């Protein structure tokens, strides 16, 4: 909030104050103290570096030292002979304790005056009030008195060092003594709660973090901003998509041969048009040698079934999500049920007559729902929400895939299809010179082993490898098994009844 | 270690210096005073700021005298007006921090002053450490108790002692180490031990109050409780939080479980022979009608089916509850399959079956081995256990638990069982030699309700069932039905 005051009130000190290099400033020109007054907080009473602590500490023991001195009973003021000489000793004393106190003076009139600065290595030391003195200062206010942040100039030179006045008054005021502690090395952090100037003006939310320097200087730009779970090209911004790590503002999700999936989904819904206008062009034709070898009813309920298994196709394209992996099983399972089954039992209707299918169909239905209803259940009910989940993002050796996943309920479920189908591969095995005008049992013996053979190839390639299957290899296999074993399902009951 | 030669040195300040009551201290004369040369550690520690502001303080007024003393021009006419300095150098010496009780100096450059917080005016006035010091920087002590003409006077002290220039010199500030806490269960502390309190199964826990006094901490004992001195005892079985030593599994009477198991072998005997009855009567006008395959396996059935009432006696495991799933769905499928389809070969004989009954059985397998091994290999080990543990009012049991499994199987029973009421209601008129299909339907419509009802209650409420009730529960729903299912087929073929 201050920052553009900040960079509009600095020529020579600007630099100086961002970089802490004396290069520039001391080829900058002085008139008068450069001080600031207003970029600074409000003080440095809690939150300080121990110094300053240790400064402040040191004025407090010589004022009292003073104040007793100068409150106690028959005050000679017999500043005159030696005198003068314990103001000299508690002076260069008041420099002697700290590590990090630059000049020290005392002064006072009821005329003379004393000051100590750390020269070279030792306390150089003068009869002349030197240094800090506050006592007009302490005059109007006639306590602890502290100062601005003010660089020192000697000789027409910005001093290379950043300076606060600490001052205190001697008692009426009488006397003003004043340390300069020298604050040019103490630490400084814009990304502290309370402290000196706490604005962290650079990284406010957005993969945001302020992890800042230990030992640097009395200065700024000081702060490295970490990107907090995001790209760091001193600029922290966001990531592609929910990979974290972005080492690189690369992607990590497989990419998609959109052009590949159209045709598919295409395709697939040109065969659901064309099977349902089958559906009605067998409901047109219900005078024919249709119905009297194949009832019209079964034959609506195969179509009806084929149209409720290209579902998975479509099911797969869109992105997975945990309601469709649900649908992909009830629509599989329930439409192979009123497919085969069907089929199968229209032949055991023939193997009967050679030596009233509904009601021993729903018998079929009714267990794959108490089954679904189960599964379902077992599922949505507890794992699902609790701790377990079926979507689930596998990894390629080095890039992700989204996928539902399998379970033993699968395995089972393609063992069932499997035996299903065996009872109609001895069915079918039994009448095979049985008097028939259309030779239907032939091709529905053909539909039923394409089923079961390229089924246990389907199953055994799904539940092998299903770890490293991206979203794109999965819907060519599903398309492909559909397609061969359904379309074949249906071309062989279907078009001979036309020719 | 150092807390049993702590407790065999002490006479009175012992108990003053645990509980910091004045009252008996004052009573117990002394010559001297007195102090615990064993502080189990030395006067470098930063437990307390005090001792800080007191070396502050000291250092800052040693700085200056050795600064002042020692500087040009010292020609000391010490006896002039020196001392006026010297009196207020040492009077601020003690007037500026807040815990500091005499402070003094002595020079012979003998002369000393000292001065003293008496109640609220500090007094201005005109040993060890001097002599130490003319024997020997910094020079601390250890806490000491003090005393003259008094008793051990009441308030821990410390000697802080330094020098000036060579010894020519000696200041001293007496920090009133009384209002100072310690922790007695601290990493680096004054007095930083174990007085009775072993970490084996419990932790520490200091307190913020009181003053300088050993004993200052309220132990806490883990995994277990505590005696109701204060010290530790190991819970009672799988039982973490015992507000009482009593125990949490469940008291469980044997002289029922006993007869229950006694009179359900009774009955499995009874059945193993009739079994073997049946199987000297192959010979008969009886079976004629009920062949003989079908009565054995009737029986076989009814056999398993009691299972249960056993399974419950023992502790469950993961293995139990798996092998009552198995028996009960086995056992209900072998017989009342079997007693429906008899129903239906005479509905159908009015206008083998083991053929007709392995597709049962083979939907059944194909169910249980699915659950099995989804139960076995996935819910088993990574965050799911069939142990489930329920509460009665406030108190614990183990049991199996249930899943919606269950609840379609039950169910899956009744609609089973709606077939035969069906196939029951249909044939009510038929002819026959021994009116077995009245017995047949009695025995139905009783396995149905009666199963109902127990599946109901058993789903409804099986959180708060103590593991006798089930087992009770079990062994009436189970000898009902089978019991009666048994006798309504087998008696009537020896009258």
């Amino acid at each position: 909030a201050q920052k553009l005051a900040e960079e509009v009130p600095m020529d020579v000190a600007s630099y100086l104050y961002t970089g802490d290099s004396h290069q520039l400033k001391r080829a900058n020109c002085s008139g008068r103290y450069e001080l600031a007054g207003l970029p600074g907080k409000w003080p440095a009473l809690a939150s300080a570096h121990p110094s300053l602590h240790r400064a402040l500490d040191t004025l407090t023991h010589a004022t009292n030292f003073l104040n007793v001195m100068l409150q106690s009973n028959k005050s000679r003021e017999q500043n005159l002979q030696d005198d003068l000489d314990w103001y000299q000793a508690l002076v260069w004393s008041l420099l002697e304790g700290e590590p990090s106190i630059s000049r020290a003076a005392i002064t006072f009139s009821t005329q003379v005056f004393l000051q100590a600065t750390r020269e070279e290595s030792r306390i150089l030391l003068q009869d002349l009030s030197s240094s800090a003195p506050h006592l007009a200062n302490a005059t109007l206010e006639t306590h602890f008195k502290w100062s601005p942040p003010y660089l020192e100039c000697e000789n027409g030179s910005y001093k290379p060092g950043w300076l606060v006045t600490l001052s205190s008054a001697i008692y009426e005021f009488r006397g003003v003594m004043k340390v300069d502690i020298n604050l040019q090395k103490v630490d400084i952090d814009q990304c502290s709660s309370d402290g000196w100037f706490s604005g962290t003006h650079k990284c406010h939310l957005n993969n945001s973090e302020c992890m800042p320097i230990k030992g640097l200087g009395f200065v700024l730009g000081a702060y490295e901003c970490i990107c907090k779970a995001g790209f760091y090209h001193y600029v922290c911004l966001p990531c592609r998509e929910g990979c974290p790590f972005c080492a690189d503002d690369s992607p990590c999700f497989v990419q998609e041969d959109k052009y590949l999936r159209l045709a598919i989904i295409s395709f697939q819904a040109l065969c659901m048009l064309l099977d349902f206008v089958s559906m009605l062009v067998v409901y047109h034709f219900r005078k024919a040698k249709s119905i009297r070898a194949s009832g019209l009813i079964l034959l609506e309920t195969i179509l009806f079934g084929s149209l409720l298994l290209y579902f998975p196709v479509v099911i797969l394209y869109f992105e997975p999500s945990t309601f469709r992996c649900i649908l992909l099983r009830w629509a599989r399972l329930l439409g192979f049920a009123t497919v085969y089954g069907t089929v199968t039992l229209k032949l055991h209707r023939v193997l009967k007559v050679f030596l009233r299918v509904m009601r021993m169909l729903a018998v079929i239905l009714l267990v794959v729902f108490w089954f679904l209803i189960g599964w379902t259940s077992s599922v949505c009910q507890n794992l699902e929400k609790q701790i377990s989940l079926i979507g689930q993002g596998k990894t390629s050796d080095h890039l992700i895939f989204n996928m539902c996943l399998i379970d033993r309920w699968d395995y089972m479920t393609a063992v069932a299809e499997f035996l299903f189908l065996l009872w109609g591969v001895y069915l079918c095995y039994a009448v095979r010179t049985v008097p028939s005008a259309f030779h239907e049992p032939r091709y529905m013996a053909v539909a039923v082993h394409n089923e079961l053979i390229i089924s246990a190839i389907f199953h055994t390639i799904r539940f092998v490898l299903a770890s490293r299957l991206q979203s794109d290899w999965m819907l060519m296999l599903y398309f492909a098994h559909t397609h061969l074993t359904v379309t074949v399902t249906i071309g062989l009951l279907l078009i001979p009844k036309f020719s």
